């Protein structure tokens, strides 16, 4: 890819680790606001949690996410 091995692997774990969380129904019905401000307390960022929502079959648009993270 773009980056060398030990980056993209810490990458990967933490957009897997957003999926799992986005697809747990305790999750799932909270709004957006919340689990992005949760996932921006986690190190994600705004374009680590667009691609979770992407992953999880439940996309944002990217303008929304950059919204909600500040």
């Amino acid at each position: 890819g773009a980056m060398a091995w030990p980056e993209e692997s810490e990458k990967r774990k933490r957009v897997s680790s957003a999926v799992q969380f986005l697809h747990d129904s305790r999750v799932k019905i909270t709004p957006a606001a919340n689990k992005i401000q949760f996932l921006k307390s986690k190190g994600l960022t705004t374009e680590e949690v667009c691609e979770a929502f992407e992953k999880a079959g439940q996309t944002i648009p990217l303008d929304e996410i950059k919204k909600i993270m500040n």
